[PDB]
């Protein structure tokens, strides 16, 4: 059992899991010092993100997020191998310090961070197999702030309040999750880090993107006030909340911009 | 050992000192939605900081940080207990990334961060005893940003080549410490947490005043590149640099200011 609060929270993880306490630690703060712009960084393609709307796919609160499931079908290009979906997620804050984001810009932590993970399916045949294994995976981060009302966003929120605790599963219809993509997605940082959460294996391609999108204030305290991390049946309820993990040093690490300034 | 590095760095000190993965952790960013300003909080009065220009004091490189020792006549005033001062020490990155200051404020690091560790000596006999102790440790933060050469922190400064490896030791002549103290003291940040660095018991009442001092780019760059983690024996050396942990999650407390 680990958490992002109290004796089992981030600091203890490398306890149970060693890779926490290991190499090439993710989330960064993203600032100019460690910034190295690299034109050889060309666009993205995204393929198979339109799920078919007669179809529902796997929403599940896990005890430490919550998470929509995601068919293999799903794959991005512009990377050196295959990069087949497995799953997003979200982190967050709370009502009190709404800015949850992971990744952190110039010191600034946004609202809330959308993390779309992928597996290395030229090489390995799922998601759990490569995750422990090198290069292994890509997650592609979206940065979250204040602002509009997300239509897009609403198409994972609305199934919330209905997976409110520990291991219970619901289905969403299928949509293009290419509507959850920022403005600009040609633009972006990258940088090889590790999973966030443990096990952090060091296995992780990061493109952060450079903008980012905009859900209002309603559907953010909404995401932040729906879930709890402890199942239907235990005494001791916890609500979902700050489960982001504090950024990490960078030492003898770059972060490579796909543009300019 | 515990270093700021490699398998042994932060994320693994609670694997050797139970208080690094507990509560009330620091340090913190200093951000606007968990700043409480607080009429309460007058200014601290610094007794015995001018430090007999006639004494030596000592100054090492333990191997973490470069430590002054500090007179235990020397004292804070203005709290509810007396703290006396044990030390202070400071915290740097590295000239790549010239920004290593525990406290951040607004999510920005400083160059730097100076610390006079304070131990309750209306309690306890001396700081180690009172290290785990309730209302244990008090605890100034000065934040540094790189700019215009500082005289007084010279005074510490022009001996770093006699402290460069693990154990090695200078004697500095006294000064002022109040001179190594920003502007308006009576305007800062204040908070419940932890030492930074192992054990890390959460027994320090913190106070990071709100204004930064200057030193020097040659200031900055000698304290960044003159020290090293090994000993001078040491041919497989580890230079001391980015000395300084993360902030920590700080959400259920808030930190109060003594301005608006
Ligand atoms: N920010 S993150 O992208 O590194 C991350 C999480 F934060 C996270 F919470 C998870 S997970 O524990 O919720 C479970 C995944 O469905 C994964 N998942 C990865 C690691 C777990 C191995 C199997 C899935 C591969 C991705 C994950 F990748
Ligand atoms: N950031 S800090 O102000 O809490 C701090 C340090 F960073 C630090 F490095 C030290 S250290 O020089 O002694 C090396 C760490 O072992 C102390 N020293 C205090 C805490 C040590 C235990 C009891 C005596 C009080 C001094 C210390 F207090
Ligand atoms: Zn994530
Ligand atoms: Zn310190």
């Amino acid at each position: 059992k680990w958490t992002y609060f109290g004796p089992d929270g981030e600091n203890s993880w490398s306890k149970k899991y060693p890779s926490c306490g290991g190499l090439l630690q993710s989330p960064i703060d993203l600032h100019s010092d460690i910034l190295q712009y690299d034109a050889s960084l060309t666009p993205l393609e995204f393929q198979g993100y339109n799920l078919s709307a007669n179809k529902q796919f796997l929403l599940t609160n896990n005890g430490h997020s919550v998470k929509l499931n995601l068919p293999s079908d799903m794959h991005i290009q512009g990377l050196q191998s295959r990069y087949s979906a497995t799953q997003l997620h979200l982190h967050w804050g709370n009502p009190n310090d709404p800015h949850g984001s992971e990744h952190t810009v110039s010191g600034q932590h946004f609202a809330a961070e959308l993390h779309i993970v992928h597996y290395n399916s030229d090489l390995y045949p799922d998601a759990s197999t490569a995750s422990n294994k090198s290069e292994g995976l890509a997650v592609l981060a979206v940065l979250i702030e204040m602002g509009s009302f997300n239509p897009s966003y609403d198409k994972i929120f609305s199934h919330l309040q209905h997976v409110k605790y520990k291991g219970q599963e619901a289905f969403v219809p299928g949509f293009n999750i290419e509507e959850l993509l920022p403005e600009r997605t040609a633009e972006y940082y990258r940088y090889r880090g590790s999973l966030t959460t443990p096990p952090c294996n060091p296995t992780v391609l990061w493109t952060v993107f450079r903008n980012p999108v905009q859900i209002s204030q309603e559907q953010l305290l909404a995401l932040e006030t729906a879930l709890y991390c402890t199942h239907m049946d235990d005494p001791s309820p916890r609500e979902m909340i700050n489960n982001f993990r504090q950024v990490q040093k960078f030492d003898e690490r770059l972060v490579y911009t796909s543009f300019s300034q």
